[PDB]
């Protein structure tokens, strides 16, 4: 037994040592008082945590039975009687205070990254600023048409298209008084105003207030800092660079303020099934908050400029960090009680990520340099909550953690993910439950659709996964989320977020279509990579989110009936080949993700889909796919032979898609010999029995089984 006893707790040594030697020192928290507080919080809050999970099961059994025995009036009457659909509270304004400008004020891209991957976490934090030239040149936003494709070395024709794209962007975002940036000859700062040399004349900006600063001398600036819709744009000037020599004004690059905030994730993008895994995550979270995290490589320093009217100012070189804790469901054996019962992981995350975040509020040799929150807040995204009482519980959890940490009450702020149906239909009350802590709400596709399928599992066969994206329930869910946030005063106070673009290489399509989200009044939305953050930033220059929000406020665009419109497939709406395609699709999604999760403990990566399109999904992809297949199985759309045959067809496909990975362990031809293959099979076959369709219990068990076999 490798555990430390503290009150009723038996703490894994690796965790206990991490906290004492790394997390605690520099916080001024007395270590014995901390550990006593951990024991007391776990003892006090565990019963309610369990009570809430029981209530999920109780409500769902009632819903299963109701469906087992189409009319909307009877259905919502039913949901109301069982306490699933609660009355809408009175109108109110959130009272959350001490929030940084990146959240209250700036609209822009939001990156989410697996905290267990230090290099990715570092790149994400550094992604507050990104190269537009690199993003345009390196992706298909500039088509690889004849002559303009990227080879082993610099293609000037392609670069010239990159340059022109960016010139057009500057014209659109920071218009000159006359002429185009495409005719620029040079830049100078005269009388604290930006002057752009043109061929036949000279010109300032149409709105000189968009001029924000510069580097080097006003005579010949090395860069020119502009602002639009709250976001900075820096024109780098160096006619001696590879591309500067080719440019008419010697422009080297255009740098965009990109990932304004980043979510460091402990939940669905990481595989962490024991104390050693949790410690890897906590240690990286620690390094980020101290500012000394280094990989293979380090965090960027802040950026120095001269204001138009002279005098120096500094801009943050890094993304403001949130941390995403796990939700209320799972336990982890990082801590067990006397009976050997595992402790609630969400409770542990609040205590440990909260402790660690104190370093990000400080700057010394002990706590590293670099401050995360200027206003003294800790930003925690709380996923997978079901309804307002589960939000209230999170409030109580954070309050008790603050007390243990010696922090001011309401220091720990909550990002409310709206990704469960019972939260969706009671969203206003969920926000009201956290009215003095809430700094965001957001929507998604996968997790929310996963819950949609599980909740109405007994209703009938569901439409295909692709179809879900355009279903009435989900479009109302998207608008209702914005409506509730705006009605509660989020504009100027808290983020209203939308979902992830998963197609990592389809940047042209993202740039074309993702603009719909800020057009919808979302002050942020999720991107999979620093490159995608820079490109998505374009949308926020193109759309005035603040103005969109002002025009939406007070509107009620969704009905409860729309929200409750179950995505049931019409009476036999598929051909055999369409059914086959959807089974293969889902089995491939499950296998492609699971094999990396169970075998290598990777919970996010570019996974080729069935059409070889690279997707960067998290564990929610598993929840939707396994629930859909379990549903089709449940209602006789497919057979158990169909499922097994697809898994066996797609498995070697997955193996093939993983050529080029040295640590990869093939699943075919001995399927029942691969723990990953069996995990994937189990997720489908036992899908209908999982609490709310959640995949963690199975995935965690299988990864743990794999670790034990690898050490035997
Ligand atoms: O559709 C959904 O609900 C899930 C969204 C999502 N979150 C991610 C977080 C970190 C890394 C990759 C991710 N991919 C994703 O699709
Ligand atoms: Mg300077
Ligand atoms: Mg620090
Ligand atoms: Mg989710
Ligand atoms: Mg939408
Ligand atoms: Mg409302
Ligand atoms: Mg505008
Ligand atoms: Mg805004
Ligand atoms: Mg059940």
């Amino acid at each position: 037994t490798d555990r430390v006893s503290v009150g009723n707790l038996r703490i894994a040594r690796v965790l206990y040592d991490f906290v004492n030697n790394e997390a605690l020192p520099g916080t001024d928290i007395d270590p014995d008082s901390f550990w006593a507080g951990v024991d007391k919080v776990v003892a006090d809050l565990t019963p309610q945590n369990q009570a809430l999970l029981n209530a999920r099961d109780e409500l769902q059994a009632q819903i299963d039975k109701w469906h087992r025995r189409i009319d909307m009036d009877a259905y919502r009457q039913f949901l109301t009687e069982i306490g699933y659909l609660l009355p809408e509270p009175d109108d109110f304004t959130i009272t959350t205070s001490g929030v940084d400008a990146e959240i209250t004020t700036t609209a822009g891209p939001q990156l989410v990254v697996p905290v267990l991957n230090a290099r990715f976490a570092l790149n994400a934090a550094n992604a507050r600023w990104g190269s537009l030239y690199d993003a345009l040149y390196g992706t298909d936003v500039i088509p690889e048409t004849d002559g303009a494709e990227k080879g082993p070395t610099y293609n000037k024709v392609r670069g010239d298209k990159v340059i022109a794209y960016a010139r057009k962007f500057l014209d659109d975002s920071v218009p000159l008084s006359s002429g185009s940036f495409g005719d620029a000859t040079g830049f100078t700062v005269q009388d604290g105003q930006l002057v752009v040399a043109l061929p036949d004349k000279s010109t300032g900006l149409a709105n000189p207030g968009q001029f924000a600063g510069y580097t080097g001398a006003a005579e010949s600036p090395t860069s020119v800092l502009l602002i639009n819709h709250g976001l900075h744009i820096e024109i780098l000037i160096d006619p001696e660079s590879q591309v500067g020599t080719t440019d008419r004004a010697g422009v080297k690059d255009v740098i965009l303020e990109s990932a304004i905030t980043t979510i460091m994730d402990f939940e669905d993008s990481v595989a962490a099934v024991d104390a050693a895994d949790k410690v890897l995550g906590y240690r990286n979270w620690l390094g980020l908050n101290k500012g000394d995290l280094a990989a293979a490589r380090v965090l960027n320093r802040d950026r120095n400029y001269t204001a138009p009217g002279g005098g120096q100012f500094t801009l943050p070189g890094r993304s403001l960090m949130f941390v995403r804790n796990v939700g209320h469901l799972m336990t982890n054996d990082a801590i067990v009680d006397t009976d050997g019962s595992e402790v609630f992981e969400g409770i542990m995350d609040a205590l440990f990520t909260g402790l660690i975040a104190i370093h990000g509020l400080k700057a010394s040799d002990v706590n590293g340099p670099l401050i995360n929150s200027r206003t003294g807040s800790i930003y925690i995204v709380k996923p997978k909550m079901h309804g307002p009482a589960e939000v209230a519980f999170t409030c109580e959890l954070f309050s008790r953690v603050e007390d243990v940490l010696g922090l001011p009450q309401n220091t720990m702020k909550i990002g409310i993910m709206d990704e469960e149906r019972r939260t969706t239909v009671n969203l206003k009350a969920c926000i009201k439950a956290a009215a003095d802590r809430v700094v965001f709400i957001n929507t998604g596709f996968l997790d929310r659709t996963g819950d949609e399928i599980h909740t109405s599992m007994e209703a009938g066969p569901m439409v295909r996964k692709g179809t879900m994206k355009s279903q009435p329930w989900i479009l109302a869910y998207e608008d209702h989320n914005v409506d509730a946030g705006l009605a509660a005063g989020f504009s100027g106070r808290a983020q209203v977020g939308k979902g992830m673009w998963t197609m990592t290489e389809l940047m042209a399509d993202m740039v074309e279509t993702k603009i719909a989200q800020p057009r919808a009044g979302a002050s942020t939305a999720w991107v999979p990579s620093p490159t995608a953050a820079t490109l998505h930033a374009l949308h926020y220059h193109q759309v005035d989110v603040a103005a969109v929000q002002q025009g939406l406020a007070g509107k009620r665009r969704a009905t409860i009936e729309q929200l409750l419109t179950i995505p049931l497939a019409k009476e036999l709406a598929w051909a055999p080949d369409e059914i086959r395609e959807e089974v293969d699709n889902n089995c491939q999604s499950i296998l492609g993700y699971v094999v990396r999760w169970v075998d290598q403990g990777v919970g996010a990566s570019k996974v080729p889909d069935i059409h070889d399109v690279a997707l960067m999904e998290d564990r929610a992809t598993l929840r939707i796919s396994s629930q859909l297949l379990a549903n089709w199985l449940r209602h006789g759309v497919i057979t158990s032979a169909d499922v097994r045959a697809s898994l066996e067809r797609m498995a070697p496909l997955v193996d093939r898609q993983n050529a080029g990975d040295v640590a990869y362990r093939p699943m075919a031809p001995n399927f029942d010999d691969s723990i990953a293959f069996l995990a994937a099979q189990e997720l489908i076959l036992s899908g209908a029995q999982q609490p709310n369709g959640y995949t963690e219990p199975i995935l965690h068990r299988r990864r743990r089984e794999f670790k034990a076999r690898a050490a035997e």
